[PDB]
């Protein structure tokens, strides 16, 4: 079997993408953030303290006939949120998984409460990072793998437009040219991989190894200080501000494109994708799309980078990552 769902940006800047998901019988449709950077399926529930809910759709397990409490199991995660665990039927664009662990939130940080559009997260990293204790639970993709035609899923995120998440197949019309596959390392539990270099604007390709993670749940591109300093050196008037917490540039400037190497191929990010609008309403300074990873511990290839390509997350015995131009 296969699954296909549409994903839509939450706002004008592409801060996150929400996908409708059917949890329960009769179904309750929640709008979740598909995150390849984590491994938990958690939702705003009927058990969340009422003060931390501000417009979100809530999951109510008392109203579902296929819901069962996973007695004794508990979760706690930080990127924060914690609570109870139930098992129920989850379906994504027609693809149905019975017995999925659905993590019911009891506590949620104010960063989630302020985002009324996001009803929860659907973790798509490797199951080793699942926070359910004492019995670690499997992700939606790991539970569907046996029932899928092919153990894969693709990501076709749109620039100021909706996009798609397919499961069990590859759409040969969604991209141009061919797909370039690279080796994944599952040691840290992420879709970890090595880029073969970069180029700023119409410049020369600097061949160098950049180890990072492909993360749909992170908005921006976080690369090393040397690479980020080389980029912003080409934008007149750009500068790393302490007060803002990163690079900013005069909104009147035109950004050059950025290229990242996948094996022998090249994936181009247009300049426009790197502009995250003004810092405050009516401001003359704009926020940068390429920021330094120095204070994180890992390079993150977020939405800014991923939405310039047709990305394949091959979950075979030996996982790989595929990138193609679109």
């Amino acid at each position: 079997s296969t699954g296909s769902a549409t994903t839509t940006p939450i706002d004008s800047l592409d801060d996150a993408y929400i996908t409708p998901v059917q949890i329960g019988t009769p179904a309750q449709t929640l709008n979740l953030d598909f995150d390849t950077g984590s491994s938990d399926l958690w939702v705003f529930s009927s058990e969340t303290t009422a003060s931390e809910v501000d417009g979100q759709t809530i999951y109510t397990p008392s109203k579902s006939t296929t819901a069962k409490l996973l007695s004794g199991a508990t979760w706690s995660i930080s990127y924060s949120s914690s609570g109870d665990v139930y098992t129920d039927t989850v379906s994504v664009g027609g693809l149905t998984v019975t017995g999925q662990a659905v993590e019911s939130a009891k506590k949620v940080s104010s960063s989630f409460t302020e985002d009324s559009t996001i009803d929860g997260l659907l973790g798509l990293a490797f199951s080793t990072l699942n926070t359910v204790s004492p019995t670690q639970q499997k992700t939606f993709f790991d539970n569907a793998k046996a029932s899928l035609d092919s153990p894969v899923f693709t990501a076709d995120l749109g620039y100021h437009a909706p996009g798609t998440y397919n499961f069990g197949f590859i759409d040969t019309t969604a991209y141009t040219g061919s797909i370039t596959y690279t080796a994944v390392s599952t040691k840290q539990g992420f879709w970890e991989w090595t880029s073969t270099g970069y180029a700023v604007g119409s410049g020369t390709f600097k061949s160098t190894s950049i180890d990072g993670i492909a993360d749909t749940g992170t908005t921006l591109l976080y690369l090393p200080a040397t690479v980020v300093s080389a980029y912003w050196a080409q934008v007149s008037g750009a500068k790393s501000s302490s007060s803002v917490g990163g690079y900013v540039f005069p909104c009147s400037a035109t950004l050059p494109s950025f290229t990242f190497g996948v094996g022998s191929a090249r994936i181009v990010i247009p300049g426009d994708y790197i502009d995250f609008g003004p810092i405050s309403t009516g401001s003359s300074s704009c926020f940068g799309g390429i920021q330094s990873s120095a204070g994180i511990g890992i390079n993150i290839f977020g939405d800014v980078a991923l939405k310039a390509a047709f990305v394949v997350f091959n979950g075979a015995t030996t996982p790989t990552l595929g990138f193609a131009s679109k």
